[PDB]
């Protein structure tokens, strides 16, 4: 049938690519809602006109005033758009932990949650898991989409290791001393993927990979000591599963988010011609190397937060959101992003308790941001 | 849950490795029959003692007399053993088209056929397919084991291409002029796999990969136009499947036939600890390059034979068996192996007809061998 899709974050990197997939596949998909922040009204107005969709949410009030005739506006506009729109799939391509309430609202409607917004799962943790039925959350994140495909390759007790690939970012091979002089311009240029600013920055600092290690544990229920990271500079292999017999199954394609987007929207069905395939008629090489954990401890820190569990993963992410914003603002140097995450985590023992309510997560995040902000100031 | 296994070709490369997998997994597998040619009686003696199996076929009558206590001897001994032994799995690791009657007898028993002996399927073609039920033939050949695993990644209508990897053999990158000087000793040394003499020679000439393209078509029912080959010198990726959305799924492991052997015996269940997994703690690379079909046309010749169909694939393989033997005997140069195959195939029009009975295949093989022998002697 023709699936009704709500696109949250429609004007961003993932959102724009998702609308193209939808526009190219009108027999399979239909847009029934759009949500954005209000920073790119030209784009949103174009989207309204091209899709015919008037069911729109805009977060910024001043932005919502300028356009007018907007059904949903303000801080919970995205969430209310989800609560009040009949849909089969909600694509959550918001950025940051602010995607948490839309995620919980999406899961309550019973629709499929095509999840690009990894932070909402990392922050919500068990709370999000408790809200979802088996297979209701379908990963858009390239590594997790790859893992889901590779896991068709055996039964649960046959899985030995999940192996996440990391590009290494623009600072692969750099020394700790080199990192001291990193600028936002340098951090904002990713070697293999074109993305929004936050995922781009997080990929450079390796916090993205740490978030993805937590995401893997949550989505697939595999222990942290069986989740590995390998640096693969081409970003063609998107991740791999190693089975108990010694076999590894890997998923590969030229880097293009339209592929995992299309798969998440029409899960479990594949979408013909979503993206280009690898060309095995032209010479190529796929390289692997260990992550330099001394220079890039963000993944080890994510493991520590994940093993502590409960609200600790929301702490990890919230400390990053504050510190990363501080770096972009020129308030701290690049190494201090992960420096501050570590300091906040080291003082966060009280948050190693399972959240009962959304308010427990929000409290954890509030504490974390305040702590990170104090570190930025002093 | 203890599976009864007959091992045909027990004393050879695959056979030996299979007996090791079985010895390591007594709770899963039991040997109930062995067949061999009679050329390695020391090995056969060891195997009889270690398995406690006296249900043994030996092709050479004088050899059977020398070892003693052999119930089946002669050229029909392997077939007889299969017809007269209760088994759950017949592992056919005979070499050459002489595995055909055992293959057919195995299928008639209803047992799973764990097929290493690709030549029996290549030669039998539709005759073998008619004798098999769906899922009855389970591949041992490493590429086809890999493809079977990767095909879990989608539904049949979602498959765009099956991609077979080829090591390129010892003469990877060599010119046509270089091939003229090849000795049997050079051809007998493979860069990535340790195997019996025939598969070793066939891998050097690229006839092995030709046979494997035909085997792929027959096993998986995928048209020749959707079966591709790429050269991968590491032999770590064992084959891949490209799906209609642009996703590729690949299976990889350090080269060790115990992995596909173990999976074939236990299909669909994986066998814990069968082989070592890829280690991503040390830097490495996986390389791909095209095959130069000007120098190595064996794969294109196999496709041509397969497309012609009927007994043409038996002709391709029989011409190879005869020409390969002539090369090993010093009667022809190395490039003449594939040269003779091409000459026989392009004159083989009378054999582009489906075999009604095994005798039709046997007649096609006789014709091809005689044709090849006249090419050698001329
Ligand atoms: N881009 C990629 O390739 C990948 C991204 N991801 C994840 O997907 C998510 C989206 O990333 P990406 O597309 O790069 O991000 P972008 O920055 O490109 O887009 C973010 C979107 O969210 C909207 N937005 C921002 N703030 C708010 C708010 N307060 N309320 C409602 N909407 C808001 C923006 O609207 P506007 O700008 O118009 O205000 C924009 O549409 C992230 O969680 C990211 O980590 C994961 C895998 C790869
Ligand atoms: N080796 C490998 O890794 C791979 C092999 N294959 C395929 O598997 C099959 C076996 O290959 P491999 O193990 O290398 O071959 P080998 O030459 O190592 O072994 C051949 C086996 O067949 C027996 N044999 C030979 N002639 C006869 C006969 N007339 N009657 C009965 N038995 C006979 C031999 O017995 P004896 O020597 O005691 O007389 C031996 O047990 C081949 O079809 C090959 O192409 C496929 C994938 C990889
Ligand atoms: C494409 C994707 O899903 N990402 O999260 C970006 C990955 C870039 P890196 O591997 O973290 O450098
Ligand atoms: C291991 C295996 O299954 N083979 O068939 C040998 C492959 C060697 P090549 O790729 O044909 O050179
Ligand atoms: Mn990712
Ligand atoms: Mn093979």
């Amino acid at each position: 049938g023709r699936l009704r899709v709500v696109v949250l974050g429609s004007t961003g990197s993932i959102g724009t690519q998702a609308l193209q997939v939808i526009a190219d596949n009108p027999d399979r998909f239909e847009v029934v809602g759009l949500a954005a922040g209000g920073a790119h009204l030209d784009t949103l107005l174009r989207q309204r006109a091209q899709t015919g969709v008037t069911n729109i949410a805009v977060a910024d009030e001043h932005a919502a005033q300028r356009v007018g005739d907007i059904p949903y506006h303000g801080s919970d506009a995205a969430t209310r758009l989800v609560e009040q729109t009949e849909a089969d799939v909600v694509l959550n391509a918001l950025v940051g932990a602010l995607g948490l309430r839309p995620t919980l609202a999406a899961l309550k409607t019973g629709a499929r949650l095509a999840l690009a917004n990894k932070e909402s799962l990392v922050a919500g943790g068990s709370l999000v898991l408790r809200a979802a039925r088996p297979g209701q959350i379908v990963p858009v994140d390239s590594e997790h989409s790859a893992l889901a495909q590779c896991l068709r390759g055996g039964t649960p007790d046959e899985v030995a290791k999940l192996v996440l690939t990391a590009s290494g970012g623009p600072f692969r091979g750099w020394s700790a001393a080199d990192l001291e002089h990193v600028t936002p311009e340098q951090a904002g240029a990713h070697p293999t993927w074109s993305m929004g600013p936050m995922n781009t920055l997080n990929s450079a600092s390796l916090v993205n990979k740490g978030l993805e290690v937590i995401e893997t544990h949550l989505l697939f229920g595999i222990p942290y000591d069986r989740i590995d990271v390998v640096v693969h500079p081409q970003s063609i292999i998107h991740s791999m599963v190693t089975f108990i017999d010694g076999s590894t199954i890997a998923q590969a394609s030229p880097p293009d988010m339209k592929l995992p987007i299309s798969l998440a929207l029409g899960w479990p069905r594949r979408v013909s011609g979503a993206a280009a395939a690898c060309d095995f008629h032209t010479a190529s090489s796929w390289e692997f190397e260990p992550l330099d954990t001394d220079v890039f401890p963000a993944v080890e820190l994510a493991r520590q937060a994940g093993v502590a569990g409960g609200c600790m993963t929301a702490v990890y992410n919230a400390a990053n959101e504050e510190a990363a914003a501080a770096f972009l603002a020129g308030r701290i140097g690049f190494p201090a992003i992960v420096g501050i995450i570590a300091d906040v985590l080291h003082a966060a023992d009280q948050w190693a308790v399972e959240p009962a309510t959304v308010d427990d997560v929000l409290d954890a995040q509030r504490w974390a941001r305040e702590r990170a902000q104090r570190a930025v100031s002093g």
